[PDB]
């Protein structure tokens, strides 16, 4: 594997692959590309303000990072086609930059000689978007450029998939109360894209924000195609998010009935977990699920024949999503 | 006018009454010196542009004396302590306005929704919660125009003084209220939806909802997801609700794509935000999302003071 | 057949002390915790032990009963007696020794209550006056004797400053010093501006959105830990908007003319194999020390010597996890104090 | 009227615009940045630190409109190609981009036809560094490119100047407990310059950080050249900072004596204020002083003949420093 973008997702992908050890023996990272010195990349891998200090020996050379006696070549090629990692025997590209979020853009990795590309984000409606343990089965040996979806997609998908299987979703709306991310502003100022809300200080604001996670969920769950919409509120934490789903269902239900039906689909599920301890956002930081169902927030509102059903799942939008991406990575082998 | 509880709401009530009626005395659990200091210097709302000092038994603002008591039992009124949230408790205090929900056995007033149910016989009145003053007008005018069959609310809400600075024992013993407010999204109860029946009787039993407490000092928004009687578009929802904001000092309007800190210091109980309106349709099934911002401190406080002035 | 601990105050320090004793396992075998006292339900105490916003989720089986907390099949009786003298844990649970972590018994006279309830010994998780021993493990744990009944583990700042000042003074001689600790907010601070116990104008202010100047006795009282520095240091804190992780800056006039390299090499040698006084030259920031087991971590990258002829100021800096770092120091002092 | 072009409509640039607007025979006529006028108008109107501008703010395709007055917005990354002198009559450029932090770079504004340039940062040793009400008197009619120093320089300079005047500073060290700034990272990641500490999430860290404010204070107070060093701790608030100074003085002093001596130099001083109410960082947000002396934190440590003196001053590193720069801009008109 070649990692393009050794950012939050790229470095956590590296940590996840490393900590899996033998359960990841079928893959091996060999090289990294970013816009930065190997010295700083080694430093950021080692010391993480959100996830703590890597329990491993981390150093840098003029052109690489060294972890536990193993050399990882670092390039600084802004153009994906000019990365010569295919010098390192790269077969697949983990595309984590946010600048190649297209079949047409990620084509560059296939030009540099990659077999396959997995993009760490939504990447259009014209390729497969995989949420592991929802639709990883649509993957075939012909697939060259695949989206691992967004963090919100990996949280919403299993909640919606199993809720719809059990009760039938006619229509739903989503709000994700979502940790701030690296595209946001530390202080009010000019932001790429020019968005009036993305421009605002992330740490001291609730910021309404677009996600396609609901609108595009059709790519992951065809039966929900065109049935969901939603948006995010970016709030003042570094990591840890929850998705609220409000839906009209086919079936009349109670909260207990919704919770027992969804919970059964979490039994032994490493992608879609369960928690009824009344956790809060920081409790999911470092968890390995893409989605954690929280029955304690389930709410069914009924007046005669009209019924609204609220369900909620937590997610570590960094490490939780990353563990989903790595599961999807391993399946590509 | 006696302010019981010179806290966030009590001190902002004092600032609001001053900047506009007159306060004559204050009760809390603290020295006059600290109360004068907290009135003067406010981490959320800035420095009071007035001369503030203390004596051994009072606060002085612009040459005017405001007597300070430290009596825990009110049996020794703007009730802002959070410890007298009942007709029975507030009995201790001509009239009492409680700065919070206070049960189903007295009137709960959201100014510019139901302040007209007030009569000269009313002695103990609830000004409702901050969330009630935000939700009420959004639900009232949305229901008037389109008919709400059923709705759920989520308020993305600033942390408040009942929450914990760091994980620890909290009064009430709630597992979530116990957790560090500044570094958590914390699911949290509000009665604002379930009890909205007290303010808007026809929405009784039609709404539920809850809060997510998030890591800002002040400034909140309410999301309402509803099944309506009428098929609508976002533009149609926004134009219909917006007309009810024209000249409305309690229910304002903003389409500039603001964020939470922009409402800090605003005088509305509720600010409709058309930019977040969302209609989801598959055949005959339709969900409508509407959103209103609120300064849960100063916005709610300006609502309480409007309700206070109507008592004269 | 070991010394049985009652924890009074299952707060930040109390719960982390419990986690530290648990994770030490056999290295803590000559201690065992049997009982807890606080102002709350066992259900909430078990919840707070399990889920920690700063230090993460306890890798253990945690539950509650009507009157206790259960960790890994082991029962820990929970009382809710606000008066230390009325905690029946001596007769009920066999408590030898009280770990006093409430902040409300921060005196020989107040902590006397535990000796009245029948405890042999009390270790206070804070400064507790100038009339009992204040121990910083690996500076002065040697002044402990079997006669000692009520002992202070010092403050977090004391456990950070003490070794930095002790070894700096040993190598160069401190004539005079001032300290500033840039310190995480703590549970005594306010979430939003308002009335605070003690009435302090600064402690009253919203902790998350302010730099708040604040008293520490850590410098003034450092004499209790290091007699030769007695009356030579003063200092104060700036409380800043993080949940945990602090650093102490020491500015001193030394006997010796020095360079930064010379100060760093001399102090560093006293960190070799030192479980209490660690070393880090990776250019870390506050969050990097959250969960570290040192009371103090020397940071040579911040060392600064300012010279104009014969006038010289030396700035040295050490990080500390004011929660878990200090707690690991308190537990080291606990394991010695009980085994005396 | 004094006619101003703002280059860089960032934190400092937008606050400079607010300050000049609220003031006095000074007027902004044009703005240059790398963004839409729509977003610039939005950020001027709504400020997460300083609140909502009490004025009517709108945008056109090429300008910002405030209270029926048009302010042309350019998007020229090269200072020499900003046509604001011929188009808008710009006299003085307020350089607030961070990318022209040199006599040689800011020369570009003089090439585009500007009379003078004031740079909102340290800008080297080969032009004057002015802290208003310390050394604004060294300005002459020949000075065309001037540094306003840093926020920390405007806080430290008066504290050190008046402390040294009264007692003589032999040697000092500074720590500024400083709000996070726009160069810092919202989350751990690659940062320009590659600094291991500047790379770290600003909102959840105390981050040790360089300032030249002490080492280069020689530019403002020549006699303290080589006598001071120091550094910053970047902490998790949006704005509001304090400078601690620890010094060996010529004179034996008490805290009361230090406080009375320094306080005298704050009387009527619009640049170097006084506050003994036991304030905290947020209380200085929106204040107009470059420095606010806080006697409550004064500390003298003595053993025999060895004495350390700790003094402290607060500063709104945004609006306080900005009010200092606008003061230096108005003095430019008297030249
Ligand atoms: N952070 C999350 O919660 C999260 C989770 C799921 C999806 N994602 C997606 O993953 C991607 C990465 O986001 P992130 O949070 O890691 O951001 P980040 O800014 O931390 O990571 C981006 C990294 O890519 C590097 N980079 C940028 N342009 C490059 C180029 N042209 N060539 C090489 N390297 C380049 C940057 O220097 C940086 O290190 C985005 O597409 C994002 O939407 C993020
Ligand atoms: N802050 C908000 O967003 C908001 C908005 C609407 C309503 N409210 C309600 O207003 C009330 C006050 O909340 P707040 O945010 O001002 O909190 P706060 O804690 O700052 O104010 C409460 C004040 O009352 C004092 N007090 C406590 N017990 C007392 C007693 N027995 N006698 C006298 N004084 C006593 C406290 O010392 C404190 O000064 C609560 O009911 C709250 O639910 C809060
Ligand atoms: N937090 C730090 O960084 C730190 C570091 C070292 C020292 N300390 C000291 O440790 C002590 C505790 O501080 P903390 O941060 O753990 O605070 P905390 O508020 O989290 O813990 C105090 C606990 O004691 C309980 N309590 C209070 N009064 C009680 C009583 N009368 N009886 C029983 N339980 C009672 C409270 O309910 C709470 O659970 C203080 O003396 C503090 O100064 C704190
Ligand atoms: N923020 C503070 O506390 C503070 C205080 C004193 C000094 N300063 C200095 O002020 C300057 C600006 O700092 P800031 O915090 O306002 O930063 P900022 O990022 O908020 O502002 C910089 C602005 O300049 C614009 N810009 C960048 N390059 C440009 C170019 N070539 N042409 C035109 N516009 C360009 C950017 O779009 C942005 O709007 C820096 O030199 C900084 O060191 C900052």
């Amino acid at each position: 594997i070649g990692i393009n973008g050794f950012g939050r997702i790229g470095r956590l992908a590296f940590r996840r692959i490393l900590e899996l050890g033998e359960k990841s023996s079928d893959i091996e990272v060999v090289a990294i590309n970013d816009l930065t010195s190997p010295a700083l990349l080694a430093h950021l891998l080692k010391y993480d303000s959100t996830h703590g200090t890597l329990n491993a020996d981390v150093s840098a050379t003029d052109d690489s990072i060294v972890v536990n006696g193993k050399n990882y070549r670092v390039y600084a090629e802004p153009q994906a086609q000019n990365i010569p990692w295919v010098n390192d025997g790269v077969d697949f590209v983990l595309e984590c930059t946010g600048f190649y979020t297209s079949k047409a853009k990620s084509q560059a990795h296939l030009d540099a000689g990659a077999k396959r590309v997995l993009i760490s984000a939504p990447a259009g409606s014209d390729l497969k978007t995989i949420v592991y343990n929802v639709n990883d089965d649509i993957l075939t040996a012909d697939d060259r450029i695949v989206s691992a979806g967004s963090c919100t997609t990996n949280c919403l998908a299993p909640l919606a998939f199993f809720e719809n299987k059990e009760f039938g979703i006619k229509v739903g709306t989503m709000t994700t109360i979502h940790a701030y991310t690296s595209t946001q502003m530390l202080l009010d100022g000019p932001v790429r894209g020019g968005n009036f809300r993305a421009a605002r200080a992330a740490g001291v604001n609730t910021i309404p924000h677009s996600t396609g996670a609901a609108k595009a969920l059709g790519l992951v769950i065809p039966e929900l195609n065109g049935k969901l919409q939603g948006h995010a509120q970016r709030v003042g934490v570094v990591d840890g998010s929850l998705t609220e789903l409000v839906a009209i269902l086919d079936k009349k239900v109670t909260a207990d009935e919704v919770n027992a039906a969804i919970k059964k689909h979490t039994e032994g599920n490493e992608s879609f977990g369960y928690n009824d301890d009344e956790i809060v956002s920081s409790d999911v930081i470092g968890t390995t699920f893409g989605s954690i169902f929280d029955p304690t927030q389930t709410e069914v509102t009924s007046d005669g024949d009209n019924q609204l059903v609220k369900t909620v799942a937590w997610y570590d939008n960094e490490y939780g999503f990353t563990c989903q991406m790595v599961r999807t990575l391993l399946k590509f082998a």
